[PDB]
């Protein structure tokens, strides 16, 4: 089912503070080697008035290479699919809340997002776009009462100096009877390689690999 | 603002995955700070999810204010006002809503999105387990030149014993107008007749502005 | 008886703030069947406090509530065993302080001993810089959980340049003696100093409480 | 000196009930590693999960590779204090404070330490903690002072995690060169301990990258 090189489809329809937008995807990435491609086109509500750093994390850890030491959840999800759910608390109070529906058709992965956030000042970095890019990340994925869960507090660099910090709350849960993995990790780092001014074409980047930490 | 107005809403959202969609038409007496409801189920149902959690989001115009204290929301009409709120229960799940008023006449409209995640399989929401939410006293004070808003309140569950949640209001006018000071908005808010699956609910608020204790 | 109209209090707090320790003792008068109370406290050790005394002032009872007859007082049925108490505030710059209460009885007077930890107390922010005014009126919101009444609130403080620092408390009472459990109910608060030095060596402390059941 | 060694006192009330632990033991601050043996001696047995207390007996003892700021290594012989908030998902909250001080070989910690709103019910009041996981903890620099951040778990008995938060503040007594945005990989072990927990044997593994990154 998980071929080495694969597609992406995507389709975001979500709002900020009350403005609503919509964002179309195209990709690629290799489930094995833990890297994917995409290009994203804001298609209602542009240009967008706020950081276009918030939606990045939110546009599969399927593109994640696991070791034969830890169980991947996700590749065994396939071809059935998975969803997930993921809340942003962000330290001055602005929370995003998105959702994610992954199925499989052949060789090409298409996504159903929503992502709703509010509670962004209007003096924050988010509101005025003085953010940069997310610096890199180390997720933490657990299992809890039957579904995987992934926690982490991550930042993201500003303009200027410093960063801004949010904390992440997922949960994956496959749409197939999949078995469940230990306590691990899985490290990120998410780039934008290229956008426009109003941001309304943006190519995103991701490599991630799972690992179990420091050994005993 | 006159005495006797009426409520017309459609409430478009979705809860772990779930859209779902709710209209609604009711009326209140904005000066008195009483208002009540009727909701439907128009898409979506039967709702797999406790309807405590949406009762909250279905305008605090319908608050009885004193005269010592400024009335924020009385002030932007016929404009208007907007607020968005995110409300994190404290076993993990998040509801974010935002709604914008406007009116018609005699009429308010609301336009309400609602989603909500991370809502555990076990937890009081997904069994629907909750009974009603108790009375809370609403915290309102001003930041950054907008009007927030802030309560942890809790609701009471089936077998006995508390549910938690964390409120964060913001409101914003349409207009310029004059900003309050920190002062206290009293609730209660109660389901009082539903059609099994909570197809159809009655939903009743009654609120009152006070400033604290002397 | 057992609680008298006039009841006198003693106690010593000691504490650290970001890892400077300090020490205060206080004496009051106070009328539980009405909710108020006077007080007297002496900075004894780590003077001049260097952060502002507004994050001692709700350490420094609920037996003084003015409770009805209508609503169970958890707190008046401890007595003459007393109760103990824990708290946390949580500040919004990320300022937690710890604080634990053990509360005895001496025929008319009541004896404290706090212990009150506090830390990640940003340099830039009003507590360490001391620009806070005055504790503004709370309304508590207390409930049983696992026989025990806990207490909440999301409260603030005014700062002196214009708005307010917030602060949660998550507090839980347990009283030495099994006492009659109450209903989910409320204590509104006013917490106001009425004289103080230049470095707060020496300070008045007032509280007025009264419990009720909501809005009718 | 590449070999230190270590010694401490935390004093510290959890749930209100005071106690006080001393300890000593070894280390390598170049490679990362360290262990110790701490007695309780005030208010024994604890009636609460050790694990708690683990990670707060310094972060000298982490590999620091030369593309990364050391800002701990780098604040001695004058040396540095840390405060640390750690709020667990069931609403037990600990502050704890650390002023380390460098005398020749040793390190002398002064650790004070409060835990507070810890149910009845919980892993912690009820000892059914086993170990902390291993950590990556996140270190960056704000208002010019060092800041540590991580969301961490401990392994329960029956099976399941018990999730915190940790916000620690490290500020040093000297003017020092501050880091960039990077990580700290933890791995922090009890290797012996008592019946009742009055003595204990522990070992942290610690090496700092990062991110992501034949030859």
């Amino acid at each position: 089912v998980i071929k080495p090189d694969m597609k992406i489809k995507l389709r975001m329809e979500g709002a900020v503070n009350g403005h609503p937008f919509a964002i179309e995807g195209v990709g690629l990435g290799k489930p094995f080697e833990g890297k994917q491609s995409m290009d994203l086109k804001v298609k209602e509500g542009g240009p967008l008035p706020f950081a276009y750093d918030i939606l990045t994390t939110v546009f599969n850890r399927v593109f994640a290479k696991y070791p034969e030491n830890i169980v991947d959840y996700f590749k065994q999800s396939f071809p059935e699919g998975y969803s997930w759910e993921r809340s942003m608390n962000y330290e001055d109070g602005g929370i995003c809340n998105a959702t994610n529906d992954i199925t499989l058709d052949g060789d090409c992965y298409i996504y159903e997002i929503r992502f709703d956030g509010v509670n962004f000042p209007a003096n924050g970095p988010v509101m005025q776009k003085r953010t940069v890019k997310w610096e890199p990340s180390t997720e933490k994925l657990y299992v809890r009462d039957g579904v995987l869960k992934g926690d982490v507090n991550t930042a993201l660099s500003l303009e200027g100096g410093g960063h801004y910090r949010c904390d992440f709350k997922t949960t994956y849960k496959a749409k197939k009877v999949v078995q469940l993995p230990d306590y691990h990790f899985v490290d990120h780092h998410i780039e934008i390689k290229s956008h426009d001014k109003d941001y309304s074409n943006v190519n995103l980047h991701e490599h991630a690999e799972a690992h179990s930490g420091l050994p005993r």
